[PDB]
């Protein structure tokens, strides 16, 4: 049940291209955006380490963030130590983050997302565990290990980051490349 969560209107990138526009604001500093508000960096919700949701603003411009969502557990006290583990689905990019308060973060300006990657990684999986791997790559700004996550369903119909928001959603949705 995998599918690419761009607005309905972005649906011609090469999921590896919008990502890496994504990273391009995020790294610019003095990129703000008059519809962010609030805008909130993030820091898990149900959960003070372990939990549901893991979303991360752009430490750089603080509103080039990030929403991540899965089955989380953040091992201190745990065998690899001070890591992350845990289920991952849903991914979410788009600039500046709300709520974080009696709601879950979500984008004030809600971009492309991902949805349906249902990727979980064991106990002792720890910075090499797709799911830890994503998430600090996408708060650095780095899409490279999303990419091979996402490879993960792709590569089952044929197709990679590099296919378009039309093909992976159409592909995910049946398949459509016969």
């Amino acid at each position: 049940a995998f599918s690419v969560n761009y607005d309905s209107s972005f649906g011609g990138y090469s999921i590896h291209d919008y990502l890496g526009q994504w990273a391009s604001t995020f790294g610019d500093v003095n990129h703000t955006n008059g519809n962010v508000t609030d805008a909130n960096s993030g820091g898990f919700y149900g959960g003070s380490l372990s939990g549901s949701q893991y979303a991360i603003s752009s430490t750089a411009n603080q509103v080039t963030a990030f929403v991540a969502g899965g089955n989380l557990t953040y091992t201190l006290f745990n065998e690899p130590a001070h890591t992350l583990y845990g289920q991952l689905d849903s991914l979410s990019f788009g600039d500046g983050l709300s709520g974080g308060d009696t709601s879950p973060y979500s984008i004030q300006v809600p971009d492309v997302s991902f949805g349906g990657l249902n990727l979980s990684s064991l106990q002792a999986q720890g910075h090499d565990g797709v799911v830890h791997q994503v998430v600090y790559g996408l708060m650095s700004g780095d899409t490279g290990a999303l990419e091979t996550a996402l490879n993960g369903i792709l590569d089952d119909y044929g197709l990679s980051v590099n296919s378009t928001f039309d093909q992976v959603a159409a592909a995910t949705a049946v398949g459509v490349q016969h």
